[PDB]
């Protein structure tokens, strides 16, 4: 019954972790939500803190490599970063792919972490109402 959305960004540390957090909160009733990257850089504490400000707990999340099994049965794969698409294999027709680009908040102002977090929320809300 539930469909599957896969948020992809190299590192699975910041943008994709926020997407997974918002995805579970907003899309949870009709979607299984996952996030991954071609390589793992660890869940950034600033991403955990950014989600904590808006009452979303992402402290139990893990920084995961892309899983072949989850990828093949995904209804929608969403790349969120500049090099994420280049690091994906050819996806079969049952899997849809979209690019929702967001700026990298790594090493930037706190207002930028908040902006990117909120832009991701807006994109996921727009997705739910398609
Ligand atoms: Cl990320
Ligand atoms: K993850």
């Amino acid at each position: 019954d539930k469909k599957t959305i896969y948020f992809i960004c190299t590192g699975n540390s910041c943008r994709s972790q926020m997407a997974e957090g918002w995805g579970k909160e907003i899309l949870g009733e009709g979607w299984n939500v996952y996030s991954a990257g071609i390589e793992t850089h660890g869940v950034n504490p600033k991403a955990i803190e950014a989600m904590k400000e808006v009452d979303i707990d992402i402290s139990n999340h893990t920084s995961d490599l892309i899983d072949n099994d989850i990828l093949k049965q995904s209804d929608l794969v969403v790349t969120l970063c500049s090099d994420a698409d280049n690091n994906l294999p050819i996806l079969p027709p049952n899997v849809k792919k979209e690019h929702w680009g967001f700026d990298d908040p790594a090493g930037k102002e706190w207002s930028e972490f908040q902006r990117v977090r909120d832009e991701i929320k807006l994109a996921i809300e727009k997705f739910k109402l398609r």
